[PDB]
């Protein structure tokens, strides 16, 4: 067996498979990050940290001789617990269909907002910087009428280019603001279909962040390192309940500052 | 032979055969219910319960024994009589292409709206809760003026989109709502075309229904249980006229309360 | 896994054959039921009602319509724990064979207890009449003198005869009615010698009943449905002991109410 001792939670082959199905489709749509981002490889479980390729200066150790420490990035491990109701587990094997699996989407949907919250704000304790604040260009300020949005998004198209940048670009919303273009209408259409318009990439749902974010999707800007995928773990068990996890390892990585603008309220 | 007794009806082979076309096309027509909730294969005719995987305390046969007995949602049979002339049914053969079928036509269009009324509203007496009741999300109330009815619909949107739900949405209008929005129009579109840019799915003429629905048709959230589909049935007949009747044995399950909102007027 | 979660308990693959055997052997001993009722298939886990094929009048939905529930007789789940030493356990694979299998042995002929006193006499809270309460035949007097006891058995063959039924008929006694008729003898044979020539049946022990029951084995006239038939399922462990259970599902219907005389005292 592995770390997740999955063998050892009372739970059948259905349950399982149910659990799976749910985890698996509450986190994509809660993902925006990977849509926009280079997703690596998993590494594996040994994969401890992303060399970055620079040099540290270190004390001269003797005369002479001349010392430099590899810079690299740590991975962090995220896990999410959740508890079970052992009663729905038993239900799935007699044939129900509408077992209670809301803590499995509660942690997938916890799991989601903190791997989308870490690739565009940032986990200063993990090292990790957002796009937010390694992003070079200026920064906008969102209007308060949602029919002045697309504008506003217009400069940040602007500013892209000023920055001698191709590719598609797609525009990301945070749920408040994807909220108010989605619900006010101008000549038969929400404004969500006027943002339509202005890019060539895709306007995209991003419940976990502030904001906006504008970016290209040109390929290599942006990398997020994977050592493990989302995998679902086993902790504890009682009598009416069992305490399983979901967890990921992963850095992110931001090698062109000037990919991407960030809005702001 | 059968429970429909059908060779005992005094009714020809192409009156038959006009009866089933008219029956079956007027019966499409009026069911929006099927075209987003997932249909089973018909049980059968001993088919009388669907197991929910639910168990109940009951009280202890003897010291140290644990019983429980297994939920079940009953079946209902549903019928609803009509009469034909014999003289109609007599033409056919003759070759008259404009018998009476009108009564076919009500009981058909009868037949859709119980069954839709029973999926959307419930049967309490059947132990079927509907999708209005079991619908977890608020509800909502549709304006007068069908120009602000987008609107209204665009925060339903929102409400499946606070729940964490993907899917193709659909939107199902009563008769009312659906010849208000039809009606009225802007800028050379109807305001069903506008609630048609709205949702990825279709939206409906749901007759039965009061109010509006609007809900994802991922799967696996609503499901109606068959035993038999509509069937024609003989009952009695005398010198001028035949009574017939249309039947269908079902149970209508909804797992997936957060996946619907329910509008008033 | 399943519901048993069997692969969790703490029992070698040794311990587990002498636990099954144990727990069928003593079953099978103290079950009288199925020697004379027909025994279905096991329907599996899913299976949670048995369809009578009747109809209950319901409040008729809308004006025209005729409705009608489907009856059927739900499945009830017997489950007896028990709890078994885990040093008796540890002794299986160290080559003992006098491990202390009473807990198991209690088990069984609790549950065996239970299923015959549910055909028998009846379980009003799973919707379960007995024979004794679903026969038609007239209720007899068992005599205090057991060498009474041939003459009113044969009375009750009497009212076999008069109800017009045909088959090998099998009596059932009492553990105490058995007794009796055992240790008491006539000429050199006990008197349940003297009940074995009335009938081309079997004279069975039936230690659950009261009483005693002389029936037909034609088929088809009682018949047990079980969903599960008996298993031995895992609940939970400490240092010292294993908690198991014994477990069936199962519903009693009688079909045929002159087939069978109950004798009390």
């Amino acid at each position: 067996m592995n770390n997740l001792y999955r063998d050892l939670a009372p739970v059948t082959e259905a349950a399982w498979a149910e659990i799976e199905l749910e985890a698996a489709r509450t986190f994509k749509r809660h993902i925006a990050g990977r849509r926009v981002v280079d997703v690596s490889d998993p590494g594996g479980p040994v994969t401890a940290a992303v060399s970055t390729g620079r040099l540290i200066d270190v004390k001269a150790p003797t005369n002479g001789v001349i010392a430099h420490l590899r810079a690299s990035k740590p991975l962090v491990r995220l896990r999410v617990p959740f508890t079970l109701s052992r009663n729905e587990i038993d239900d799935v094997e007699r044939g129900s269909k509408d077992s209670d699996w809301e803590p499995v989407k509660e942690a997938a949907k916890k799991l989601a907002f903190v791997e989308d919250r870490t690739i565009f704000e940032g986990y200063s304790a993990a090292s990790i910087e957002g796009i937010r604040s390694a992003s070079s260009n200026p920064a906008l300020t969102l209007p308060e009428d949602p029919r002045e949005i697309p504008d506003v998004i217009s400069q940040a198209l602007s500013e892209l280019r000023l920055a001698g940048v191709d590719g598609p670009y797609s525009v990301l919303l945070s749920a408040d603001v994807y909220t108010k273009v989605s619900e006010t209408s101008d000549h038969g259409y929400p404004i969500r279909e006027h943002l339509n318009r202005l890019v060539d990439g895709d306007i995209i749902w991003a419940p976990a962040i502030d904001g906006a974010f504008v970016l290209t999707t040109r390929g290599g800007d942006f990398d997020l390192q994977l050592g493990t995928d989302v995998a679902i773990g086993y902790a504890s068990h009682d009598t009416d309940t069992v305490r399983l996890y979901l967890q990921e390892t992963l850095t992110f990585l931001c090698y062109t500052a000037e990919a991407s603008v960030a809005l702001s309220h």
